C-alpha cells in the first residue's frame, strides 16, 4: 500500500521465560528432556511425549498416543481426566499420579 509516516520500533519488550525457585509453572510436561519438569529415563519416551494441564473441572493428561501410546489404568487414551492414585503407563514405566505430580512406583 502507501507509505505511512508513523515510526516503528526495532524490537518489542516482553517478559522472558525465566522461572526461579522450587515453584512449578502450573503444568507438567512428560518427556525425556529436563526442561519438562518431570522426565522418564527411557528410550521409549519421546522428548515431548505427553502433557499434564489443569482444567476448571480437574486435570487432563493429553497424549501423543500415535506411535508408542499412553495407558491410564490399563486403558489406552488420547486424553483423559486424572485423579490421585491413577496409574499411567509410559515407556513401559508405571507412573503414579498424585496431586499434579507424577512419580515412578518403587517397592521401598
Amino acid at each position: 500500500g502507501h507509505m505511512w509516516n508513523l515510526a516503528t520500533s526495532m524490537m518489542k519488550i516482553l517478559r522472558p521465560g525465566r522461572l526461579t525457585g522450587e515453584l512449578p509453572p502450573g503444568a507438567v510436561r512428560i518427556g525425556r528432556a529436563n526442561d519438562n519438569d518431570i522426565v522418564i529415563p527411557e528410550v521409549l519416551a519421546s522428548r515431548h511425549h505427553a502433557t499434564l494441564v489443569p482444567t476448571p473441572g480437574g486435570t487432563e493428561i493429553r497424549d501423543n498416543r500415535s506411535i508408542n501410546g499412553t495407558f491410564v489404568n490399563g486403558a489406552r487414551v488420547d486424553a483423559a481426566l486424572l485423579h490421585d492414585g491413577d496409574v499411567v503407563t509410559i515407556g513401559n514405566i508405571d507412573l503414579v499420579f498424585a496431586d499434579g505430580t507424577l512419580a515412578r512406583r518403587e517397592e521401598n
